[PDB]
């Protein structure tokens, strides 16, 4: 359908027909000098605008923005709470620039109307090295839908990000558009079931009762765990090693350096527990060769529309690590894919300990990684969202996330992807 799509067909990306055998870049080669230093475009009601997320009214300016007009739940009763917190973390990795953090305030008033992001990335296809940019948070205004404003703030944050020597991008997506590397969909470990009932999150399944399904759902205070700690910076180098080993498994990952590792996995010690951001967590044995790794953040709902409550405490599974199966096999062979599962299967569940104690009404997961592993088992359910990668300017061979054809968790094969977006 890519000639339907009036503005994506003439894009740098992959197709729906289109079959690879040699991944690689779209478009002949280009340097900077080939690339205009003039802003593109927009009609004279708006200009450009780029935020300084450092300034406080600017963050303050994108953290309403979004907050009102950003990314809702296909029925619109809940809406992705962004944190100016989570803004903090996300919007400033290493390496970023405030001229990639585009905005586009309305000329008359300056009422921020529309927003587009990219921070730089190195990613792994297929273990090949590729300098690209990973792109994320683009809202238009409620009022300014339609206006196809978009492809503009697209060609504009794609010009900037070219006059940097970048050619490559990865961004995810609910809708369907040309090349899905891959797919996955959201799963939710119940944390708070009654809750989640009385704000519509779901209902109750028939032949059941809130004890029955409150029951069905509880989990231990105090994760069951050895070694079980949390994260610290000392850890590093060999976490670093480890997830890096780990990961290795994946087709399509980010080759986070050191830095932008840490920050991704240990967030601004000076916030509280309702403010904070990533959870980051390890298992230090005895002999102290720490062997388990995962995190999770936190991303919230706005309730729109009820009056019992007003907002929704969700906890993100986020990266993981862990030796179980490779110091086993080679393959990911049987005795070895059930080896990890049970270790695996140990390591989320104490995710769902530690989330619900952070205060998260419901624990999700996406089916790509090995989530599969433990997903059904640790009482994962489906949900009703999907996810689909790509990226821009590149051949790729079709990766797995988790998804048999019926969307059912592709236990057996597993999945390919590596990364996990925010
Ligand atoms: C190497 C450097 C290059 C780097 C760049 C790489 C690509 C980046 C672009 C992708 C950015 C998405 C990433 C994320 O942020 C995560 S996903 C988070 C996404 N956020 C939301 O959904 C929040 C709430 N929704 C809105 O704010 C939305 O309003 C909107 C901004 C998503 C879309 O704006 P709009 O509804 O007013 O439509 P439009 O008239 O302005 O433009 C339409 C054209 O753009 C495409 N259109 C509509 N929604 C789209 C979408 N989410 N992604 C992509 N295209 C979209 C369409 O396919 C179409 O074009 P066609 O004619 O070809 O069919
Ligand atoms: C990069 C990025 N980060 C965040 C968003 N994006 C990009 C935007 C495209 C990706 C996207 C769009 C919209 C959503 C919101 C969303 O899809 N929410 C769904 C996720 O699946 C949801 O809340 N599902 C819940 C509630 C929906 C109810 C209203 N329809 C569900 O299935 N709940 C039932 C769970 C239940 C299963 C059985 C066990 C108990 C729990 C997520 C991601």
């Amino acid at each position: 359908a890519m000639k339907d799509h009036k503005f994506w067909r003439t894009q740098p990306v992959k197709d729906f027909d289109e079959k690879v055998v040699e991944e690689g870049p779209i478009d002949k080669p280009k340097t900077p000098e080939d690339i205009s230093d003039k802003p593109l475009p927009l009609l004279s009601s708006f200009e450009w605008c780029s935020i300084d997320v450092d300034n406080k009214k600017q963050l303050e300016d994108v953290f309403v923005l979004l907050n009102e007009n950003y990314v809702e739940d296909r029925d619109a009763g809940f809406r992705f709470n962004y944190t100016k917190e989570f803004f903090n973390w996300a919007l400033k990795s290493p390496g970023w620039k405030k001229d990639w953090h585009i905005g586009v305030r309305v000329k008359e008033t300056q009422k921020l109307v529309a927003f587009i992001s990219a921070i730089p990335v190195t990613l792994g296809v297929r273990g090949k090295q590729v300098p690209s940019v990973e792109i994320n948070f683009l809202c238009v205004h409620k009022q300014l839908r339609s206006k196809r404003l978009t492809p503009v703030l697209i060609k504009e944050i794609t010009r900037r990000v070219n006059k940097c020597d970048i050619w490559h991008a990865l961004y995810t997506a609910g809708i369907v558009l040309p090349a899905p590397v891959s797919t996955c969909r959201y799963t939710h470990r119940p944390l708070n079931w009654k809750k989640l009932y009385e704000v519509d999150f779901t209902g109750l399944p028939d032949g059941h009762t809130e004890e029955d399904m409150i029951a069905e759902n509880a989990l231990p205070a105090k994760t069951k765990t050895a070694g079980l700690r949390k994260l610290k910076k000392e850890d590093i180098d060999q976490v670093f090693e480890l997830f890096k080993r780990y990961q290795s498994r994946f087709e399509l990952i980010q080759i986070f350096t050191k830095e932008e590792f840490e920050h991704n996995f240990i967030g601004e010690e000076s916030l509280p527990l309702d403010k904070q951001v990533i959870f980051s967590y390890v298992v230090e044995q005895p002999d102290g060769k720490i062997t388990d790794f995962f995190s999770f953040y936190s991303l919230p709902f706005t309730i729109l529309n009820n009056t019992k409550y007003k907002d929704l405490g969700i906890g993100y599974l986020y990266y993981y690590a862990t030796d179980a199966d490779f110091q086993f096999k080679d393959r990911f062979d049987p005795k070895a894919t059930k080896a990890l599962k049970t270790r695996l299967c140990e390591l989320i569940y104490d995710a769902c300990i530690l989330a619900k104690n952070a205060n998260m009404d419901v624990f999700n997961a996406l089916t790509s990684q090995d989530n599969t592993l433990f997903l059904d088992d640790l009482k994962f359910g489906p949900g009703d969202g999907f996810l689909n990668f790509y990226l821009f300017n590149y051949r790729a061979k079709p990766i797995t996330g988790g998804l048999n054809p019926d969307n059912s968790n592709d236990i057996k094969r597993r999945s390919n992807v590596g990364v996990v977006m925010l």
